């Protein structure tokens, strides 16, 4: 599926993530932008072999299990089919098990060259909250 901008926010604000860990919900709907273009069944391989899924583009080498990434971890206890889906209960869960793991959202790249420090309050203008 394919989110409206909206839509995802909306969304998102309903699983708990706007200001999860600090993050305003504009910096989550700004990563979705930029890793996934809003597309949970976006999916891109990487040169180490692992795999990056869904909205969140969430990696397989230790977020996530896809069976053909060796010696990887399944820190979020799923199949990382689980991320591609309309619903995204299972990336937003996964999300915040990453973004609390220490780095904050630095943990993906699209945030770190593409959001942070920019005005993200502006990802969430003109929508229904």
């Amino acid at each position: 599926k394919v989110f409206g901008r909206c839509e995802l926010a909306a969304a998102m604000k309903r699983h708990g993530l706007d200001n999860y860990r600090g993050y305003s919900l504009g910096n989550w709907v700004c990563a979705a932008k930029f890793e996934s273009n809003f597309n949970t069944q976006a999916t891109n391989r990487n040169t180490d072999g692992s795999t990056d899924y869904g909205i969140l583009q969430i990696n397989s080498r230790w977020w996530c299990n896809d069976g053909r990434t060796p010696g990887s971890r399944n820190l979020c206890n799923i199949p990382c089919s689980a991320l591609l889906s309309s619903d995204i209960t299972a990336s937003v869960n996964c999300a915040k098990k990453i973004v609390s793991d220490g780095n904050g959202m630095n943990a993906w790249v699209a945030w770190r060259n593409r959001c942070k420090g920019t005005d993200v309050q502006a990802w969430i203008r003109g929508c229904r909250l």
